[PDB]
């Protein structure tokens, strides 16, 4: 399973082990994410809170609350000074990290808020709902610009690429799709072989790349340009959660994912191959991060488990 890189490093494959298990969340941990400084990770889970933990040594730092029912979604503004939370309540809660505010509540969304993102910018948060719709919000004012009658089922997942200009959104209608942000119009909609459930997408680092997991046990990399399948990559489990993947940049190319079997998948982005089952959870891991400039993996688990864990690789 080996990957080339530079000269003396022909046959790279990660080793990535457990250093920290983070534990306090008191139901299912809903989402991990690295602030993009690297200096924290952000976990929102079904017991309504957000903590912030530190991403190198796994330390407590503080719990964030005031959702009233539990929150499937969290992320970092550009400059790693404020979160956005998507939640069962709504709404969506913009909050300064520093002081553990609430600056602002998002409404409009009329069912939960299962996903959320910023902009590269940070002028601005998209949303996906079990209503259907893609929402894209000013995080300064508040209010909400658009409304997108995006898709026919559940919104899954929401992201904008590198330069704000797109979003790709995905749905359990079976749909990927990528919205001029600008216009609010459906620019693509991306669909192979079958039409099994989209449970996650997102761009790749510089945009030029899809990834999405369908409930039928696969992620594919997708040609956004061209509209193709160009990766499958498949043998971890996945017919049921909406499953967080990643792109993992600063060593070995690699796609990190987690898996219904209580492992994460980690595995050669150019040849498909499986490189790195982690062990450690005893439920489902429901979510996956990536630090952007260490080789380190974020997992979190579901309610059986509810524990948070940091693995570090050489690669």
């Amino acid at each position: 399973g080996g990957q080339q890189m530079g000269r003396g490093s022909e046959f790279v494959k990660p080793n990535y082990a457990l250093k920290f298990t983070l534990a306090g969340h008191t139901k299912a941990v809903s989402s991990v994410k690295f602030s993009p400084n690297g200096e924290w990770l952000a976990s929102s889970s079904a017991d309504k809170l957000i903590k912030i933990w530190g991403a190198y040594d796994g330390k407590f730092e503080k719990t964030i609350s005031g959702h009233k029912l539990g929150i499937s979604d969290v992320a970092w503004s550009s400059d790693s000074n404020l979160l956005v939370s998507a939640s069962d309540d709504k709404t969506l809660k913009i909050w300064d990290v520093s002081s553990g505010k609430c600056l602002k509540t998002l409404k409009g969304h009329s069912n939960y808020v299962f996903c959320c993102n910023f902009n590269p910018q940070s002028n601005l948060i998209v949303s996906g709902s079990f209503d259907e719709s893609v929402r894209i919000w000013d995080v300064k004012t508040g209010k909400c610009l658009k409304t997108l009658p995006a898709h026919s089922d559940p919104v899954s997942a929401v992201h904008f690429n590198r330069d704000g200009s797109l979003i790709v959104s995905s749905s359990y209608d079976g749909l990927c799709r990528i919205w001029d942000t600008a216009s609010g119009q459906c620019l693509k909609t991306l669909i192979d072989d079958d039409n099994p459930p989209v449970s996650f997408v997102k761009f790749s680092p510089n945009g030029k790349y899809i990834l999405a997991a369908t409930l039928d046990n696969t992620l594919k990399l997708w040609d956004y340009s061209k509209g193709k399948c160009l990766k499958t990559y498949t043998g971890h489990k996945n017919e049921k959660y909406c499953i967080f993947a990643n792109f993992s940049v600063t060593g070995g190319k690699w796609i990190v994912s987690g898996s219904e079997d209580n492992l994460v998948y980690i595995w050669n982005l150019q040849t498909k191959e499986i490189v790195q089952k982690l062990q450690g959870h005893t439920d489902v891991v429901i979510s996956t991060a990536c630090h952007p400039t260490e080789n380190i993996i974020a997992s979190a688990a579901l309610e059986n488990d509810k524990t948070i864990k940091l693995f570090k690789s050489d690669c």
